[PDB]
């Protein structure tokens, strides 16, 4: 029993993590076979933050010009190019810890384990969301670019995010792995304004479901709904729309506790209508929108890795 | 900028776990150089779990009795004993991943990661608090029994935690690395009582520095108070009372934000008298005890391992 966001185990990643240095500016890279990547601002100075032109920077960049050190070893670097928003450094060793991964763009409101470092070193781990505006609010101070998110899938880490920047706002914004920014944000210093923050309502559905398996239960109501009554709820409150897809992924948390998903929205409704009168919910005193249906059978069966 | 439950990077204790069958029970062991350790209820069957007779119950076991299996690999078990609450089996082999290791007692109102696993195998990572009532609040299904809890310092992983045991409320009991039990708790199937269960204080403050430091301030209010005041005040909401050890600790965050204390006692003491009034604090609608002075600092200076 009990509920824990949790993240993966971060050891395989924690193995491919290495420090990139370009002439004074250090951030994280990661290395997998003998490709390490990271953000291109590396090659960013004082003067070129405001609005930076890479491809002429990148000129004035040679293969010596970029350290790479993993651990106490110094990688030698044959190679380098830029593919979107990430710098890709081929060196002359191919990380013994290499582990079995692909690149993945994730979808707005899945769900990721990031791996916060500094100076190619690991400090911690946590679960985060990609928000329905692209953004992630993380836990990042200056130096962190370059740490990586990232699912496990048994033996296989799937790397989804890398993290490129902070906004104004102190939220977080990032590229996946082929340096895609998530969202239309860029990798320059300029007012950045991420749009309105939704809900992400089937999320809040499955730890809602969660809840129920772990006993907490007050918030059952006698009441159901349609998908089209209930979206006029989740429209004024910010929530996404829920589709029967969503009802769909939701099928196994229904079916494991003989809820019906429309039963559930139901009670969802009377929440967001009257909130939660000082009680909490597997402790929160709010709606939790950062487990993905997945999330929650993972936790609530021992899928291990 | 941001404030996560952020965990210790896991792999160090990934490399060290492993299953350990004893009879049909299995359930997952600690190797570290030539010795694992796992709860001794692996001994126990149906039967034994009402009033288990450990002392007897070991006496029909025999080293070859125990399998140890680390990854797909058998380690020899050349000797056996009980300490405490914990089994210790002398393998043949040592650890070649054993990190650099200690054993540690924590107090109440201390911090750790728990490395839950299924089988010998790690499922996830998160962040958990000694309840001042000894309990923990966890992650955990059938078969994690043996998962272990832990902090790193720089290179040190210092083991606080073996995961015993459910309590019939849905807490989690377990036992020090020398199978000392955190609490009153015992290793049988019967009906056990935690006691009230109170708020970290000093924790609950730490984590107010972590929101002034995150321009999260609202909550900033004109008085001050004194320590004998506010702890009339902490009594009455089940909050631990606070000492002179604790302000002292609190030290170096006080002198980061410029807010004294004692001033932050009076914000806290208007938050318990007044509520939140529907507003957040780092995100939270509740005030959360489960960040320790330390890991404030940690998450707000970037401390690697
Ligand atoms: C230094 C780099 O390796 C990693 C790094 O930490 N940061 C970064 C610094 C410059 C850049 C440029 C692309 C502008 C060059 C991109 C990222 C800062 C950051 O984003 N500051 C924002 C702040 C408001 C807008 C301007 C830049 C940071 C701090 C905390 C968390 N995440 C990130
Ligand atoms: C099987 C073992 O390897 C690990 C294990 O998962 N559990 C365990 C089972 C038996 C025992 C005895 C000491 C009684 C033999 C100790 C632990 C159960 C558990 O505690 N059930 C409680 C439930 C109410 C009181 C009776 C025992 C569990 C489930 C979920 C989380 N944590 C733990």
């Amino acid at each position: 029993s009990g509920f824990r966001k949790m993240a993966f185990p971060s050891g395989k990643v924690e193995g491919c993590m290495v420090q990139v240095t370009c002439g004074t500016t250090t951030l994280n890279g990661l290395w997998l076979d003998d490709v390490v990547y990271c953000p291109r601002h590396v090659i960013c100075t004082s003067e070129d933050m405001l609005n930076p032109n890479y491809e002429d920077l990148l000129i004035r960049k040679s293969n010596h010009n970029f350290l790479v050190q993993a651990g106490n070893v110094q990688l030698r670097v044959i190679g380098h190019s830029m593919q979107n928003c990430v710098l890709k450094l081929k060196v002359d060793t191919a990380n013994p810890k290499t582990p079995k991964y692909k690149f993945v763009r994730i979808q707005p409101g899945q769900t990721f384990s990031v791996l916060a470092c500094y100076n190619g070193s690991p400090s911690g781990v946590y679960q985060c969301a990609m928000r329905p505006n692209f953004t992630i609010k993380g836990s990042f101070l200056n130096g962190s670019c370059g740490s990586v998110g990232f699912n496990i899938d048994y033996d296989c880490v799937s790397f989804c995010y890398m993290h490129h920047m902070e906004l104004p706002t102190g939220v977080h914004a990032g590229t996946d792995l082929e340096g895609n920014f998530y969202g239309p944000f860029v990798d320059r210093q300029t007012a950045q304004a991420a749009g309105t923050d939704t809900t992400i309502t089937v999320n809040v559905l499955a730890w809602l479901y969660a809840a129920v398996i772990n006993g907490d239960r007050w918030f059952l109501n006698r009441f159901t709904t349609t998908l089209n009554d209930f979206n006029l709820v989740a429209m004024k409150y910010n929530y996404e729309p829920l589709t029967q897809d969503h009802v769909d992924i939701l099928g196994p948390l229904s079916a494991q506790t003989g809820i019906a998903v429309l039963d559930m929205c139901a009670s969802l409704k009377e929440l967001l209508q009257n909130g939660m009168n000082g009680r909490t919910i597997l402790g929160s005193a709010l709606l939790e929108d950062e487990f993905t249906p997945f999330d929650v059978v993972r936790q609530c069966s021992g899928v291990t890795f």
